[PDB]
Protein backbone atom coordinates (compact mmCIF):
# COMPACT_ATOMS: atom_id res chain seq x y z
CA UNK A 1 0.00 0.00 0.00
CA UNK A 2 1.58 3.88 0.90
CA UNK A 3 4.04 4.08 3.56
CA UNK A 4 3.92 7.57 5.16
CA UNK A 5 6.98 9.57 6.57
CA UNK A 6 6.30 11.08 9.79
CA UNK A 7 9.36 13.23 11.43
CA UNK A 8 8.73 14.64 14.66
CA UNK A 9 10.09 16.05 17.48
CA UNK A 10 9.67 19.73 18.96
CA UNK A 11 13.53 19.86 20.29
CA UNK A 12 16.94 19.40 18.72
CA UNK A 13 18.81 15.80 18.94
CA UNK A 14 16.24 13.81 17.63
CA UNK A 15 15.69 16.33 14.57
CA UNK A 16 19.06 16.14 13.90
CA UNK A 17 19.11 12.23 13.58
CA UNK A 18 15.51 12.36 11.59
CA UNK A 19 17.55 14.88 9.02
CA UNK A 20 20.23 12.29 8.75
CA UNK A 21 17.32 9.65 8.03
CA UNK A 22 16.00 12.20 5.57
CA UNK A 23 19.21 12.55 4.06
CA UNK A 24 20.36 8.99 3.96
CA UNK A 25 16.97 8.68 2.03
CA UNK A 26 17.00 11.84 -0.49
CA UNK A 27 17.27 9.72 -3.94
CA UNK A 28 13.75 8.91 -3.76
CA UNK A 29 11.71 12.44 -4.88
CA UNK A 30 7.88 11.05 -4.38
CA UNK A 31 8.25 9.13 -1.25
CA UNK A 32 5.12 11.02 1.07
CA UNK A 33 6.90 12.67 4.04
CA UNK A 34 5.82 14.94 6.94
CA UNK A 35 7.97 17.25 8.65
CA UNK A 36 6.94 18.63 12.50
CA UNK A 37 10.55 19.70 13.04
CA UNK A 38 9.66 22.89 15.50
CA UNK A 39 13.34 23.96 15.14
CA UNK A 40 13.90 23.37 11.60
CA UNK A 41 13.33 24.93 8.56
CA UNK A 42 13.57 22.97 5.46
CA UNK A 43 15.38 25.27 2.73
CA UNK A 44 12.55 25.76 -0.05
CA UNK A 45 15.45 25.40 -2.62
CA UNK A 46 15.23 22.01 -1.13
CA UNK A 47 11.65 21.41 -0.58
CA UNK A 48 10.98 22.00 -4.49
CA UNK A 49 13.01 18.50 -5.19
CA UNK A 50 10.60 17.20 -3.11
CA UNK A 51 6.91 16.05 -3.84
CA UNK A 52 4.20 14.52 -1.57
CA UNK A 53 6.08 16.50 1.27
CA UNK A 54 4.54 18.28 3.95
CA UNK A 55 4.93 20.20 7.04
CA UNK A 56 2.81 20.36 10.69
CA UNK A 57 3.66 22.76 13.40
CA UNK A 58 3.49 21.20 16.74
CA UNK A 59 1.71 22.49 19.86
CA UNK A 60 1.83 21.51 23.36
CA UNK A 61 4.74 18.86 22.32
CA UNK A 62 2.51 16.96 19.40
CA UNK A 63 1.09 18.10 16.07
CA UNK A 64 -1.89 20.22 15.38
CA UNK A 65 -5.43 18.84 13.75
CA UNK A 66 -3.58 20.46 10.80
CA UNK A 67 -1.64 16.56 10.54
CA UNK A 68 -5.78 15.45 9.33
CA UNK A 69 -5.61 17.82 6.64
CA UNK A 70 -2.45 16.34 5.19
CA UNK A 71 -3.60 12.71 5.82
CA UNK A 72 -7.08 12.99 4.04
CA UNK A 73 -4.67 13.34 1.27
CA UNK A 74 -3.99 9.89 0.74
CA UNK A 75 -6.87 7.92 0.73
CA UNK A 76 -5.66 4.96 0.10
CA UNK A 77 -4.47 2.38 2.71
CA UNK A 78 -1.51 3.86 4.75
CA UNK A 79 1.33 2.33 7.00
CA UNK A 80 3.20 5.17 9.04
CA UNK A 81 6.42 5.06 9.36
CA UNK A 82 7.02 7.65 12.64
CA UNK A 83 9.95 9.02 14.01
CA UNK A 84 9.91 10.43 17.66
CA UNK A 85 11.30 12.13 20.28
CA UNK A 86 11.47 9.51 22.92
CA UNK A 87 10.58 12.11 25.78
CA UNK A 88 7.66 13.36 24.23
CA UNK A 89 6.78 10.08 22.56
CA UNK A 90 2.88 9.53 24.41
CA UNK A 91 2.28 13.26 23.01
CA UNK A 92 3.73 13.50 19.64
CA UNK A 93 1.63 9.77 18.75
CA UNK A 94 -1.47 11.53 20.25
CA UNK A 95 -3.20 12.68 17.05
CA UNK A 96 -1.94 10.35 15.05
CA UNK A 97 -3.89 7.30 16.88
CA UNK A 98 -6.96 10.10 16.87
CA UNK A 99 -6.74 9.47 13.33
CA UNK A 100 -6.24 6.16 13.44
CA UNK A 101 -9.42 5.80 15.28
CA UNK A 102 -11.44 7.66 12.66
CA UNK A 103 -9.54 5.68 9.74
CA UNK A 104 -9.23 1.86 11.50
CA UNK A 105 -9.69 0.34 8.15
CA UNK A 106 -7.28 1.81 6.61
CA UNK A 107 -4.62 3.47 8.63
CA UNK A 108 -2.01 1.68 10.61
CA UNK A 109 1.00 2.13 12.11
CA UNK A 110 4.00 0.44 10.50
CA UNK A 111 6.77 1.12 12.53
CA UNK A 112 8.49 3.41 15.24
CA UNK A 113 12.07 4.58 15.18
CA UNK A 114 12.36 6.45 18.44
CA UNK A 115 15.09 9.34 19.60
CA UNK A 116 16.63 10.80 22.81
CA UNK A 117 15.24 14.14 23.23
CA UNK A 118 18.89 14.01 25.21
CA UNK A 119 19.73 14.47 29.04
CA UNK A 120 15.77 14.94 29.79
CA UNK A 121 15.42 10.99 29.57
CA UNK A 122 18.64 10.30 31.97
CA UNK A 123 17.56 13.01 34.14
CA UNK A 124 13.73 11.13 34.15
CA UNK A 125 15.44 7.52 34.61
CA UNK A 126 17.47 8.33 37.76
CA UNK A 127 15.07 9.48 39.45
CA UNK A 128 13.20 5.45 39.18
CA UNK A 129 16.48 4.58 41.28
CA UNK A 130 15.09 2.96 43.93
CA UNK A 131 11.47 1.64 41.84
CA UNK A 132 10.91 -2.38 40.77
CA UNK A 133 11.63 -1.19 37.08
CA UNK A 134 10.79 -5.33 36.21
CA UNK A 135 7.23 -4.40 37.55
CA UNK A 136 7.41 -1.11 36.11
CA UNK A 137 7.23 -2.34 32.93
CA UNK A 138 4.54 -4.76 32.87
CA UNK A 139 2.20 -2.04 34.45
CA UNK A 140 3.26 0.27 31.33
CA UNK A 141 2.77 -1.98 29.25
CA UNK A 142 -0.99 -2.45 30.31
CA UNK A 143 -1.29 1.11 30.53
CA UNK A 144 -0.13 1.89 27.12
CA UNK A 145 -2.60 -1.02 25.99
CA UNK A 146 -5.56 1.13 27.37
CA UNK A 147 -4.41 4.64 25.56
CA UNK A 148 -4.51 2.51 21.88
CA UNK A 149 -8.10 1.12 22.66
CA UNK A 150 -9.39 4.35 23.87
CA UNK A 151 -7.11 7.06 22.89
CA UNK A 152 -6.68 8.29 26.44
CA UNK A 153 -3.44 8.92 28.32
CA UNK A 154 -2.63 7.55 32.23
CA UNK A 155 0.30 6.72 32.80
CA UNK A 156 1.26 5.65 36.88
CA UNK A 157 5.03 6.07 35.60
CA UNK A 158 4.99 8.27 32.60
CA UNK A 159 9.09 8.00 32.33
CA UNK A 160 9.05 4.19 31.90
CA UNK A 161 6.14 4.36 30.00
CA UNK A 162 8.19 5.95 26.81
CA UNK A 163 10.14 2.93 26.89
CA UNK A 164 7.12 -0.15 26.27
CA UNK A 165 6.31 0.87 22.89
CA UNK A 166 7.18 -2.75 21.33
CA UNK A 167 4.30 -4.25 23.66
CA UNK A 168 2.68 -3.08 20.50
CA UNK A 169 4.79 -1.74 17.55
CA UNK A 170 7.67 -2.77 15.53
CA UNK A 171 10.58 -0.42 17.35
CA UNK A 172 13.87 0.58 16.81
CA UNK A 173 15.64 3.37 19.61
CA UNK A 174 18.61 5.41 19.41
CA UNK A 175 20.24 6.51 22.78
CA UNK A 176 22.45 8.95 23.30
CA UNK A 177 23.86 6.85 26.17
CA UNK A 178 23.87 2.78 25.59
CA UNK A 179 26.40 3.29 28.40
CA UNK A 180 23.70 4.15 30.99
CA UNK A 181 21.57 1.17 30.42
CA UNK A 182 24.82 -0.98 31.08
CA UNK A 183 26.23 0.73 34.26
CA UNK A 184 22.67 1.42 36.30
CA UNK A 185 22.12 -1.52 37.74
CA UNK A 186 18.58 -0.56 38.91
CA UNK A 187 17.80 -0.35 35.18
CA UNK A 188 19.01 -3.79 34.37
CA UNK A 189 15.68 -5.39 33.46
CA UNK A 190 14.80 -2.53 31.12
CA UNK A 191 18.16 -2.98 29.40
CA UNK A 192 17.07 -6.64 29.24
CA UNK A 193 13.71 -6.05 28.59
CA UNK A 194 14.43 -4.10 25.05
CA UNK A 195 16.30 -6.59 24.20
CA UNK A 196 17.83 -5.65 20.49
CA UNK A 197 15.66 -3.03 19.87
CA UNK A 198 17.99 -0.78 20.92
CA UNK A 199 21.05 1.18 19.20
CA UNK A 200 23.52 4.57 20.04
CA UNK A 201 22.88 6.97 17.79
CA UNK A 202 25.63 6.77 14.95
CA UNK A 203 28.03 9.89 15.26
CA UNK A 204 30.30 7.92 12.03
CA UNK A 205 26.75 8.51 9.79
CA UNK A 206 27.60 11.66 7.95
CA UNK A 207 31.37 10.44 7.27
CA UNK A 208 29.57 7.72 5.39
CA UNK A 209 27.32 9.57 3.27
CA UNK A 210 28.23 10.91 -0.10
CA UNK A 211 30.03 14.60 -1.04
CA UNK A 212 26.75 15.58 -2.44
CA UNK A 213 24.70 14.45 0.50
CA UNK A 214 27.01 16.21 2.76
CA UNK A 215 26.57 19.19 1.47
CA UNK A 216 22.66 18.26 1.86
CA UNK A 217 22.63 17.73 5.41
CA UNK A 218 24.89 20.94 6.37
CA UNK A 219 21.65 22.64 4.40
CA UNK A 220 19.45 21.30 6.33
CA UNK A 221 21.33 21.56 9.88
CA UNK A 222 21.49 25.41 8.16
CA UNK A 223 25.86 24.97 8.59
CA UNK A 224 26.79 27.86 6.18
CA UNK A 225 30.75 28.21 5.39
CA UNK A 226 30.64 31.76 6.91
CA UNK A 227 30.88 29.02 10.49
CA UNK A 228 33.12 26.46 8.27
CA UNK A 229 35.51 29.36 8.18
CA UNK A 230 35.28 31.10 11.46
CA UNK A 231 36.36 27.47 13.05
CA UNK A 232 39.29 27.04 11.26
CA UNK A 233 41.18 29.75 12.04
CA UNK A 234 44.93 29.20 13.16
CA UNK A 235 44.43 29.49 16.98
CA UNK A 236 43.54 27.23 19.47
CA UNK A 237 39.79 27.00 20.43
CA UNK A 238 37.39 27.62 23.46
CA UNK A 239 33.90 27.48 22.87
CA UNK A 240 31.59 28.79 25.20
CA UNK A 241 28.00 26.64 25.29
CA UNK A 242 25.00 28.10 26.47
CA UNK A 243 21.80 26.94 28.33
CA UNK A 244 17.94 27.93 28.48
CA UNK A 245 15.11 27.92 31.13
CA UNK A 246 11.34 25.92 29.75
CA UNK A 247 10.16 28.48 32.36
CA UNK A 248 8.64 31.94 29.89
CA UNK A 249 8.94 33.76 33.64
CA UNK A 250 10.92 36.81 32.65
CA UNK A 251 12.29 37.34 36.38
CA UNK A 252 13.96 33.83 36.30
CA UNK A 253 14.76 34.32 32.34
CA UNK A 254 17.16 37.56 33.28
CA UNK A 255 18.81 35.48 36.25
CA UNK A 256 19.88 32.77 33.90
CA UNK A 257 20.84 35.60 31.36
CA UNK A 258 22.87 37.38 34.32
CA UNK A 259 23.84 33.97 35.46
CA UNK A 260 25.60 32.47 32.20
CA UNK A 261 27.08 36.06 31.36
CA UNK A 262 29.35 35.86 34.95
CA UNK A 263 30.13 32.02 33.81
CA UNK A 264 31.42 33.03 30.66
CA UNK A 265 33.52 35.46 32.66
CA UNK A 266 34.93 33.06 34.69
CA UNK A 267 36.28 31.24 31.83
CA UNK A 268 37.68 33.87 30.02
CA UNK A 269 38.86 36.07 32.64
CA UNK A 270 42.07 36.16 34.54
CA UNK A 271 40.10 36.49 37.69
CA UNK A 272 37.96 33.53 37.06
CA UNK A 273 37.39 30.41 39.03
CA UNK A 274 37.82 28.61 35.43
CA UNK A 275 40.02 30.76 33.68
CA UNK A 276 41.44 28.96 30.65
CA UNK A 277 44.57 30.97 29.25
CA UNK A 278 44.74 34.30 27.21
CA UNK A 279 45.76 32.35 23.75
CA UNK A 280 42.08 30.98 23.12
CA UNK A 281 40.01 32.75 20.50
CA UNK A 282 36.53 32.47 22.75
CA UNK A 283 33.08 31.29 20.89
CA UNK A 284 29.71 31.68 21.99
CA UNK A 285 27.79 28.25 21.07
CA UNK A 286 24.33 29.55 22.38
CA UNK A 287 21.36 27.27 23.48
CA UNK A 288 19.20 27.03 20.25
CA UNK A 289 16.11 28.63 22.27
CA UNK A 290 17.93 30.63 24.52
CA UNK A 291 16.67 33.42 23.27
CA UNK A 292 17.12 36.97 25.07
CA UNK A 293 19.73 34.56 27.62
CA UNK A 294 21.82 34.66 23.80
CA UNK A 295 21.02 37.73 23.00
CA UNK A 296 22.17 39.08 26.94
CA UNK A 297 25.58 37.25 26.09
CA UNK A 298 26.66 38.97 22.93
CA UNK A 299 25.37 42.51 24.03
CA UNK A 300 27.52 42.42 27.14
CA UNK A 301 30.22 39.93 25.78
CA UNK A 302 33.76 41.26 24.01
CA UNK A 303 35.76 39.04 22.02
CA UNK A 304 33.32 36.29 21.46
CA UNK A 305 32.41 35.52 18.14
CA UNK A 306 28.97 33.63 17.37
CA UNK A 307 27.77 30.24 16.47
CA UNK A 308 24.10 30.72 15.61
CA UNK A 309 22.34 29.09 17.89
CA UNK A 310 20.51 27.44 15.77
CA UNK A 311 23.08 25.01 14.59
CA UNK A 312 23.15 21.92 16.88
CA UNK A 313 27.27 21.63 18.60
CA UNK A 314 27.27 17.85 17.30
CA UNK A 315 27.46 19.36 13.77
CA UNK A 316 31.22 20.56 14.55
CA UNK A 317 31.49 16.83 15.33
CA UNK A 318 30.15 15.72 12.06
CA UNK A 319 32.63 17.90 10.18
CA UNK A 320 35.77 17.34 12.79
CA UNK A 321 35.83 21.37 13.87
CA UNK A 322 35.81 20.27 17.24
CA UNK A 323 37.67 22.94 18.83
CA UNK A 324 40.30 22.65 21.80
CA UNK A 325 37.97 23.09 24.48
CA UNK A 326 34.14 23.41 25.57
CA UNK A 327 33.17 24.88 28.62
CA UNK A 328 29.72 25.98 30.09
CA UNK A 329 26.08 24.86 31.79
CA UNK A 330 25.20 21.00 31.69
CA UNK A 331 23.67 20.13 28.06
CA UNK A 332 23.33 16.73 26.23
CA UNK A 333 25.98 18.51 24.28
CA UNK A 334 28.12 17.09 26.48
CA UNK A 335 26.93 13.37 26.37
CA UNK A 336 28.63 12.71 22.78
CA UNK A 337 31.85 14.95 23.39
CA UNK A 338 35.42 13.27 23.62
CA UNK A 339 36.55 13.87 27.34
CA UNK A 340 39.74 15.39 26.22
CA UNK A 341 37.67 18.42 25.27
CA UNK A 342 35.59 18.83 28.26
CA UNK A 343 37.16 22.74 29.90
CA UNK A 344 34.22 22.11 32.57
CA UNK A 345 30.62 21.50 33.02
CA UNK A 346 28.57 23.71 35.45
CA UNK A 347 24.82 22.76 36.99
CA UNK A 348 21.94 25.83 37.10
CA UNK A 349 24.25 18.56 45.83
CA UNK A 350 25.20 15.30 45.90
CA UNK A 351 21.78 14.27 44.66
CA UNK A 352 20.87 15.94 41.81
CA UNK A 353 19.83 13.77 39.01
CA UNK A 354 21.94 15.43 36.10
CA UNK A 355 24.87 15.28 38.35
CA UNK A 356 24.32 11.64 39.35
CA UNK A 357 23.69 10.55 35.35
CA UNK A 358 27.07 12.67 34.43
CA UNK A 359 28.77 10.91 37.33
CA UNK A 360 28.13 7.66 36.25
CA UNK A 361 28.92 8.08 32.40
CA UNK A 362 32.62 9.30 33.82
CA UNK A 363 31.61 13.03 31.98
CA UNK A 364 32.38 14.34 35.37
CA UNK A 365 34.77 13.09 37.90
CA UNK A 366 34.77 12.39 41.64
CA UNK A 367 34.99 16.50 41.61
CA UNK A 368 33.39 18.62 43.68
CA UNK A 369 30.54 19.57 41.24
CA UNK A 370 29.99 23.76 40.07
CA UNK A 371 26.87 24.80 40.38
CA UNK A 372 25.97 28.63 38.86
CA UNK A 373 24.76 30.09 41.95
CA UNK A 374 28.20 29.44 43.33
CA UNK A 375 30.67 31.66 41.55
CA UNK A 376 31.11 35.30 42.78
CA UNK A 377 29.86 37.95 40.55
CA UNK A 378 32.96 39.24 38.61
O1 LIG B 1 8.93 21.37 24.04
C1 LIG B 1 10.24 20.95 23.66
C2 LIG B 1 11.14 20.88 24.90
O2 LIG B 1 10.45 20.35 26.05
C3 LIG B 1 11.18 20.43 27.27
O3 LIG B 1 10.42 19.79 28.30
C4 LIG B 1 9.49 20.63 28.96
C5 LIG B 1 8.07 20.32 28.49
O4 LIG B 1 7.91 20.63 27.10
C6 LIG B 1 7.05 21.14 29.30
O5 LIG B 1 5.74 20.75 28.91
C7 LIG B 1 7.26 21.00 30.80
O6 LIG B 1 6.98 19.65 31.19
O7 LIG B 1 8.63 21.30 31.13
C8 LIG B 1 9.59 20.45 30.48
C9 LIG B 1 10.98 20.73 31.05
O8 LIG B 1 10.98 20.41 32.45
C10 LIG B 1 12.51 19.67 27.17
O9 LIG B 1 13.25 19.90 28.38
C11 LIG B 1 13.30 20.06 25.92
O10 LIG B 1 14.45 19.20 25.74
C12 LIG B 1 12.41 20.04 24.67
O11 LIG B 1 12.00 18.70 24.35
N1 LIG C 1 24.45 25.60 23.65
C1 LIG C 1 23.83 24.59 23.03
C2 LIG C 1 22.85 23.89 23.71
C3 LIG C 1 22.19 22.85 23.06
N2 LIG C 1 22.50 22.52 21.79
C4 LIG C 1 21.79 21.41 21.11
O1 LIG C 1 20.51 21.09 21.69
C5 LIG C 1 20.49 19.75 22.24
C6 LIG C 1 19.79 19.60 23.57
O2 LIG C 1 20.61 20.30 24.47
P1 LIG C 1 20.12 20.68 25.91
O3 LIG C 1 20.25 19.35 26.80
O4 LIG C 1 21.13 21.80 26.43
O5 LIG C 1 18.67 21.27 25.79
C7 LIG C 1 21.92 19.23 22.18
O6 LIG C 1 22.13 17.89 21.87
C8 LIG C 1 22.63 20.20 21.29
O7 LIG C 1 22.34 19.66 20.00
C9 LIG C 1 23.51 23.26 21.13
O8 LIG C 1 23.81 22.97 19.94
N3 LIG C 1 24.17 24.26 21.76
Amino acid sequence: MKTITLYLDPASLPALNQLMDFTQNNEDKTHPRIFGLSRFKIPDNIITQYQNIHFVELKDNRPTEALFTILDQYPGNIELNIHLNIAHSVQLIRPILAYRFKHLDRVSIQQLNLYDDGSMEYVDLEKEENKDISAEIKQAEKQLSHYLLTGKIKFDNPTIARYVWQSAFPVKYHFLSTDYFEKAEFLQPLKEYLAENYQKMDWTAYQQLTPEQQAFYLTLVGFNDEVKQSLEVQQAKFIFTGTTTWEGNTDVREYYAQQQLNLLNHFTQAEGDLFIGDHYKIYFKGHPRGGEINDYILNNAKNITNIPANISFEVLMMTGLLPDKVGGVASSLYFSLPKEKISHIIFTALNNPYVKVMRRLGIIDESQVIFWDSLKQL
